[PDB]
């Protein structure tokens, strides 16, 4: 209960008994932070909602398309290439 | 030996039987073309110098660091989450 008051305090839920961020995400694709609400979207366990967040993003406004390409490639293996090469890559994005 | 030739022709190999195509790529960075290297390098199965290439070319002159990255997630698997949205979004690319 004191971290659904938290997510409430950082607004990325409604205040009650809301067991999900999709009017978060809507609110934030209207407002045309595409970033932040493929960020929210992933942190709530969901690339397909992150990836179509950015390809939407990405309609608007070219770089979305290859971001939400890229965050697809998501693998579990510690000695995997993704991994090591997001990792180090990472700070390069704007 | 009528395929070396057949690249030789092509100019992804240098005159002679060195089995090899970095004395292209090297051209090529030179050269400024820094997309073509990287789908050259590819094309002789090695995406970590095609990483190498994109980054280096994201260095100088930063869309290639997300494309390195978007590279780096080559999973064959018939039904990954990669091929999935890859293979739709990459005609959306310049």
């Amino acid at each position: 209960e004191e971290r659904i008051l938290a997510l409430q305090l950082c607004g990325w839920i409604k205040k009650g008994t809301d067991v999900d961020v999709g009017p978060f995400l809507n609110s934030l694709v209207q407002e045309g932070e595409w970033e932040r609400a493929a960020a929210v979207a992933l942190f709530n366990l969901d690339i397909r909602r992150a990836i179509q967040i950015l390809n939407e993003g990405a309609s608007s406004e070219l770089n979305l398309n290859v971001v939400a390409m890229a965050l697809s490639g998501y693998t579990d293996e510690k000695n995997s290439l993704w991994r090591e090469m997001c990792s180090t890559l990472r700070l390069q994005l704007n």
